[PDB]
């Protein structure tokens, strides 16, 4: 289930972070315009950039922290607020986050591992609602 998934993901955090972020950019290429440092670079090029490894690790680590603090896939309002107020998130809307979770859920279903993809879908939906309540457009 959801808690075990956090353990699986945290166990190989960088690899899963890179794979999910790439699944997201592959599914939604226009989203890459938010990441100027990664434009025009192949997957192997990105995986060779310490900047890409560091960014994806730290993003995914915070996502696992938020997931771990949730109760039955309902995140803390304060975690949503952190995400809304981050300067690096200026201009984004709930749609960007919904697309991330669409790609995340799709990745999990295609992986062949036993992720609880329905719980991650619900966690994403609850997090998006929390992001809107905390003021995200
Ligand atoms: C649960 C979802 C998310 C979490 C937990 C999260 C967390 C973070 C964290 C911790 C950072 C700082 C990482 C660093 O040091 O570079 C960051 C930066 C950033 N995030 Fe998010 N993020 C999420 C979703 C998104 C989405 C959906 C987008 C846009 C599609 C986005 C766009 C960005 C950008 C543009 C930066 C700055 C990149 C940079 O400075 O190099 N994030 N995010
Ligand atoms: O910028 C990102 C890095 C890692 C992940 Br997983 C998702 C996003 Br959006």
């Amino acid at each position: 289930g959801f808690k075990q998934d956090i353990a699986t993901l945290r166990g190989d955090l960088r690899t899963y972070a890179q794979d999910i972020f790439l699944a997201f950019l592959n599914k939604y290429p226009d989203e890459k315009r938010n990441f100027k440092n990664y434009v025009g670079k192949s997957d192997q090029e990105l995986k060779s950039m310490a900047k890409f490894g560091d960014h994806t690790e730290k993003v995914f680590n915070l996502m696992m922290e938020v997931a771990d603090r949730a109760t039955d896939c309902v995140p803390l309002a304060s975690d949503a607020s952190t995400l809304v107020q981050m300067k690096q998130h200026s201009g984004l809307t709930t749609g960007n986050f919904e697309k991330l979770f669409v790609a995340l859920v799709e990745y999990m279903r295609a992986s062949g591992q036993s992720f609880d993809s329905q719980s991650w879908d619900r966690f994403g939906k609850n997090l998006v609602s929390a992001l809107s309540s905390a003021g995200m457009k």
